[PDB]
């Protein structure tokens, strides 16, 4: 009818213009946005002639301005914030915020100079600002799309994205505060009232942005299944912070969005990953439909109305102000160069240029244009506003956006490096040999022998998209190096594809292997890598400082009273529902506080002010009867705590104040006053824990990732090293790769040994964290293989994957810091005694546990092996000769081995700190070898522990050249066990269902030529059959692992 919503039309047929447009114009430069104004501009002219489409475009092209702002520009902001690397967003904020809040100020200003005097309109200063406000809001998604691929991704692409974030966050707030000062003037404003609306647009505005961001995460955090919630909650939070920011808080809408995108963008962790991918596709289509309504509205109306008041004159100003909004922004860059260059990644001479020519302009400049030609009405500023913006954006999108693809050539960066020209060839390769196996075995189906493979090959064709002298000696050395960091950079990827490292350690390690490669003569350096495991000084002091003051110590130390009355009171003094409910009366004394005062405050409503004095009365009760129960409970020794003296000073207070005011204005300001200053600030005794938190939280963030970083280099390390063995010929420079590796490794062992004792409680909370995510990982697998398998039907597959992903999101949750457990749950927990009660209590009962100072030497080389020990606490270092250097650090436990085979220490240990260990003398073990000979025997138990340690340096050497990582390979023998020569004692080996067997301890003779094997061989595949010697001195031990088919 004809109440229809003609919106509809315009809207969707946009949507059909922009997937036209998107379509034909995918392969030509010509971006496809300029054709957008192109069609714009038609539908103006037809408009103009046309009253029926007129009916059709009025509603949208004639758009209030504030409509205009309020859902597109939180729409383009978010989804810009949204889109970054947060991380190296931050890692160069400095070098962004330099040239985008100081770069676009005089960026701006020689603009607002060069429209009032260039320009022959006779504009004021105000209006210039405004127009070299919209005049320095950039564009440059077609740039950092070209950027992403092409070279110099890493530090270039997000700079120029991060400045232009914030210049066009910040360019809505000058065109805001310049643009009132145009068509909304006042009568007076003191310095100290406009300091004042500084503070609210510059600074309250990222603060409401953070505020409710930390309250959206939080929420996010604590949704486990309804994905619908989680989106919902992400499009509310984005429009209400803009819109209470701007509209009832007046703070700076644009910049609490700007930081609400990017907390939220940092936190993602809190948002489940399937609802992830969709955030990130469905605000990219948001912000692409803003896109294409703006250039369309903005072809509409500058056809309508702003070409037909446009000189000659017009057009020779366009050029003049693009060709200086060009250099402007070179010169700025120019000249904050040796300022950039100082701090995070300086600006070379060509990343300038780029970052000068990429400037485009878009759809911010044309929305805030919009505003001023509607606002202005019929004057022609904004006329010429619109066509100067809309012209600008013309001119780059077609001189510079079709130009960067050249240019980039030009300034030869687009080159492709010789290891991605290889990589890429070399999986090319592997793809068009792994079609013609699959061909082969298509062509010999008797079901497809009849199909045409004349197309079957062309369509599946795969194409390389990219197209001992000195001097010999240094020659290998530059390529073992490079054919060291290539090892490397491939063993950080594979961890990450198996889940063992965060994405930032992934990015980390890799970066830094790759800045070696550049470099001449460099390895992997720990020393950069330190930068990772670094608390920054601050936290530790706020977290020591903080706990000193709730530590309360001096009540703790309160006898129980000593008679009946007080002793009821004291539990209750204990009982943490007495603190709750004391803390919820005081936050409600808020309401008395605020309601009653202000409106007081207004009538300086008498009935309120009268009545509300009686909730005085109430909370005075309330804290009457908490003191009294304190002192009942407590009695004298009430006083000691300071928290108690503050509590009894507000007494004091309600007491004097509740008298004199029931009894001039000095009382009763007095009595506002003091009750609002202090009966507040009794919640920060609760409040301090919550900052204990917080700053855990933010160590814990650190340190995590110093271990993933410091793990993810040590492991590898120890992969390449049986990598390199046979890749290098050369002995001397294998001998000198593997001794910085170690070099390296003690370092990162050491130093992330020392971390945990820093920080006991935050390294138990970072390492059960990974604990759960490794057990998790693998617990999802085996669904994937019973469902591949069809063992289990996928809807089932599928439930049971749920409560993993809700298991795998409720550890973002867990506490920061978790209590280090004692001392007797550490054996509790050794990999031999798990399960075993009766086992558990024997050991407990004879494990005594020592205490070592720094420097002691806990047991020395050549020592009979008397017992072992068990680290509680501490750092050990052992050297020994059989040159060979360790650190061991809580939980590890020293000396299995030797009171097995009886044989001396093979290592010195060296205490580096304060360490704690429960030693437990060989006696005791072997009477408990002796006592507990169930199936799971104690000695068949420590055998198993300790020949999976020797295995897996074996099977790792023996096919470190595949793809299994050493979590697979562990996990692979896991599925092991000891053979028991006394039920056969002789070994046939069966080549379809064992596939490795392994030599812990003892000599085993080859039966069939009678070859002897040594102790720690990899018994090889030819082997067929084993006959054992039968020694006291060794007696040999069998470690075999089966097929999945169970014999």
């Amino acid at each position: 009818h004809a109440h229809a919503p003609k919106v509809i039309v315009f809207i969707s047929g946009s949507c059909l213009f922009g997937a036209i447009s998107r379509s034909l114009f995918k392969k030509l430069p010509i971006p496809y946005t300029v054709v957008l104004l192109i069609l714009g501009a038609i539908l103006g002219v037809v408009a103009s002639n046309v009253p029926l489409v007129e009916e059709h475009t009025r509603d949208v092209a004639h758009m209030d301005p504030h409509v205009l702002l309020q859902i597109f520009l939180p729409v383009l902001i978010f989804e810009s914030a949204f889109a970054m690397d947060v991380h190296t967003f931050m890692r160069s904020f400095s070098q962004v915020c330099i040239l985008a809040l100081f770069g676009l100020v005089v960026a701006s200003v020689l603009t607002a100079v060069l429209a009032m005097n260039l320009f022959n309109y006779n504009w004021n200063f105000s209006e210039a600002m405004m127009f070299g406000a919209i005049m320095s809001a950039t564009d440059p998604v077609a740039v950092v799309a070209l950027l992403k691929d092409l070279g110099a991704s890493k530090q270039l692409g997000t700079i120029i994205e991060g400045e232009s974030l914030l210049n066009d966050g910040c360019a809505i707030v000058i065109f805001n505060v310049f643009m009132k000062m145009v068509f909304f003037p006042q009568l007076t404003s003191t310095v100290g009232q406009n300091v004042l609306y500084f503070l609210q647009v510059a600074v309250a505005g990222p603060l409401w942005g953070y505020a409710v961001a930390k309250v959206t995460v939080f929420f996010l955090s604590h949704i486990f299944n309804d994905a619908l919630v989680e989106i919902t909650i992400t499009l509310a939070a984005t429009y209400l912070t803009y819109y209470i920011g701007d509209i009832w808080l007046e703070v700076s809408g644009v910049l609490a969005v700007v930081v609400l995108g990017l907390i939220v963008n940092a936190e993602k962790t809190s948002i489940s990953p399937e609802v992830e991918v969709f955030l990130h596709r469905f605000w990219e289509m948001l912000a692409y439909l803003a896109n294409t309504l703006i250039f369309m509205m903005v072809g509409v109306v500058v056809t309508q109305k702003a070409l037909v008041a446009v000189d000659k004159m017009d057009w020779f100003y366009l050029i003049i102000l693009y060709l200086a909004i060009t250099i402007i922004r070179g010169m700025v860059i120019s000249l904050f160069s040796p300022i950039l260059s100082r701090i995070g990644y300086g600006l070379t001479w060509r990343n300038a240029v780029i970052m000068t020519w990429g400037g485009l302009r878009g759809a911010v400049g044309l929305a805030l244009a919009l505003v001023v030609e509607n606002l202005a009405g019929n004057d022609v500023i904004g006329s010429k506003f619109l066509f100067h913006t809309a012209g600008i954006v013309v001119l780059t999108l077609v001189i510079n956006a079709t130009t960067i693809q050249t240019l980039l050539r030009i300034l030869g960066m687009s080159d492709i490096s010789i290891p991605k020209r290889l990589a890429m060839a070399g999986a090319v390769r592997r793809i068009h040999e792994g079609q013609n196996r699959t061909l082969n075995m298509l062509k010999s189906d008797r079901f497809l022998a009849d199909a045409d493979w004349d197309i079957a090959t062309a369509a599946c064709e795969i194409s390389d998209p990219y197209s001992p002298s000195p001097r010999e000696f240094a020659d290998m050395m530059e390529e073992a190096r490079l054919r060291m960091l290539k090892a490397e950079k491939i063993s950080y990827w594979k961890q990450f594809e198996h889940g063992m490292l965060a994405r930032e350690a992934l990015r980390l390690l890799v970066q830094h292997a790759e800045v070696a490669a550049d470099e001449k003569d460099q390895f992997i350096l720990v020393d950069d890598l330190k930068k990772s495991w670094q608390i920054k000084g601050i936290y530790p002091w706020l977290k020591r400082k903080l706990e000193d003051l709730i530590s309360e110590k001096k009540i703790a130390a309160i006898p129980m009273p000593k008679y009946k009355l007080g002793k009821l009171m004291y539990k209750i003094c204990h009982h943490m529902a007495f603190e709750v409910t004391i803390n919820i009366a005081i936050v409600l004394n808020i309401v008395p506080i605020i309601m009653e005062f202000v409106v007081q405050d207004k009538m300086a409503s008498q009935k309120i002010e009268d009545a509300l004095r009686i909730s005085n009365y109430v909370f005075f009760v309330i804290y009457a009867i908490e003191a009294i129960v304190k002192i009942l409970g407590l009695g004298r020794h009430y006083i000691v705590s300071h928290w108690n003296k503050f509590d009894a000073f507000i007494l004091v207070v309600a007491l004097v104040d509740i008298i004199i005011a029931e009894t001039s204005s000095i009382k009763v300001v007095k009595l506002f006053r003091l009750l609002r200053g202090l009966r507040m600030l009794r919640l920060t005794k609760a409040l301090i824990p919550k900052l204990i938190l917080v700053v855990n939280g933010k160590i814990n963030n650190q340190l995590s990732l110093g271990y993933d970083v410091g793990k993810g280099y040590i492991i590898g390390e120890e992969e390449v090293g049986k990598i390199i063995d046979r890749m290098v010929d050369n002995k001397k420079i294998l001998r000198e790769l593997k001794h910085i590796s170690e070099t390296g490794r003690l370092q990162v062992v050491k130093e992330l040994g020392l971390l945990q004792r820093e920080h006991p409680g935050i390294a138990v909370s970072v390492k059960t964290r990974q604990a759960i995510r490794t057990i998790l990982n693998h617990s999802r697998e085996t669904i994937h293989e019973l469902q591949g398998a069809g063992l289990l039907d996928e809807m089932e597959a599928h439930k049971l994957e749920l409560t993993v992903e809700i298991k795998m999101k409720r550890l973002m949750n867990a506490p920061s810091s978790i209590p280090p457990p004692p001392p007797e749950n550490l054996l509790k927990n050794v990999s031999w005694l798990a399960g075993d009660m009766k086992l558990i209590d024997f050991i407990k009962a004879r494990a005594s546990l020592l205490h070592f100072d720094y420097g002691e030497v806990i047991v020395r080389e050549g020592d009979e092996s008397d017992g072992l020990f068990l680290i509680v606490s501490g750092l050990v270092k052992l050297y020994g000769k059989s040159v060979f250097e360790d650190y061991l650090t809580v939980g590890n436990v020293i000396g299995e081995m030797g009171v097995l085979t009886k044989k001396p220490r093979n290592a010195t240990v060296t205490c580096e700190t304060t360490v704690q260990v429960y030693f437990i003398t060989a006696e005791d073990m072997n009477i408990a070898i002796d006592t507990f000979t169930l199936y799971p025997s104690l000695e068949y138990r420590l055998w198993r522990v300790v020949a999976i340690r020797i295995a897996t340096p074996l099977i790792m050497e023996q096919m470190a050249f595949q793809g299994w990582t050493q979590e697979k390979v562990k996990l692979h023998l896991e599925r092991g066990y000891l053979v028991d020569l006394a039920e056969s004692h002789f070994q046939f080996n069966i080549d379809a269902t064992l596939e490795d067997v392994i030599l812990i301890n003892g000599t085993a003779y080859n039966a069939h030529t009678r070859e002897e094997i040594r102790s720690p061989c990899l018994i090889s595949r030819t082997v067929h059959k084993l006959t054992f010697q039968y020694t006291a001195t060794e007696e040999p031990r069998l470690f075999v692992v089966r097929n999945a088919e169970y014999n």
